[PDB]
C-alpha cells in the first residue's frame, strides 16, 4: 500500500543520508591523515616554520572546502527526496501542509547541523594551526608535535562523527511522525 510504499521512500532516504555522511567522514580522517604526513615529513628534514605552516594552512583550507562540497550534496540530495516523497503524498490529499512542513522542518534540521560542522570544522581546523605554530616557536620535539597534531585531528573527525549521528538519529525521528500523519490523511 500507499504508506508502506511512504515507508520506505524514507527509509531509503536516511540510508542514502547516512551513506553520504559516512564517505564524508572516511574523506576527512583520509585529508587529515595527509596533512600529518606531510607535517611528519617536514620535520623529519628539519624544515624551518614558516614553510611548515604555509603547507598545513593550504592543507586546512582544502579540507575545509571538502567538507563544505560535501555538505551541499547532502543537503541538496535530501532535498530531491523530500520533494519526491511530498508528491507521492499528492496521491492521500490535496494542499497536504502538515506533512509539507513536516518535510520542511527535516530539510532544515539537517541542514542546521551541516552548517554546524562547517563552522566547527573551520574554527578547529584554525586553532589546530594555532596551536601547531606555538609549538613550533617554543621548540617542541616531533614526537610532541606530531602526537598532538594527531589528538587534534581526531577530535574534528569526533565532532563531525558526533553530529552525523545526530542528523540521523534526529531523522528517523522525524520521519516516523511524518509517516503517522500521512496515515492520517487516509480513510481510517
Amino acid at each position: 500500500g500507499d504508506n508502506e510504499e511512504v515507508k520506505k521512500m524514507l527509509e531509503k532516504m536516511i540510508e542514502e543520508i547516512k551513506k553520504m555522511l559516512e564517505k564524508a567522514i572516511k574523506k576527512v580522517k583520509e585529508m587529515l591523515e595527509k596533512m600529518i604526513k606531510e607535517i611528519k615529513k617536514m620535520l623529519e628534514n628539519g624544515e624551518d616554520s614558516e614553510k611548515i605552516l604555509k603547507k598545513a594552512k593550504e592543507m586546512a583550507e582544502k579540507i575545509l572546502k571538502m567538507v563544505i562540497e560535501l555538505a551541499e550534496k547532502i543537503l541538496k540530495k535530501a532535498k530531491e527526496m523530500a520533494e519526491k516523497i511530498l508528491k507521492k503524498v499528492k496521491e492521500l490529499g490535496v494542499d497536504n501542509e502538515e506533512v509539507k512542513k513536516m518535510l520542511e522542518k527535516m530539510i532544515e534540521e539537517i541542514k542546521k547541523m551541516l552548517e554546524k560542522a562547517i563552522k566547527k570544522v573551520k574554527e578547529m581546523l584554525e586553532k589546530m594551526i594555532k596551536e601547531i605554530k606555538k609549538m613550533l616557536e617554543n621548540g617542541e620535539d616531533s614526537e610532541k608535535i606530531l602526537k598532538k597534531a594527531k589528538e587534534m585531528a581526531e577530535k574534528i573527525l569526533k565532532m563531525v562523527i558526533e553530529l552525523a549521528e545526530k542528523i540521523l538519529k534526529k531523522a528517523k525521528e522525524m520521519a516516523e511522525k511524518i509517516l503517522k500523519k500521512v496515515k492520517e490523511l487516509g480513510v481510517g
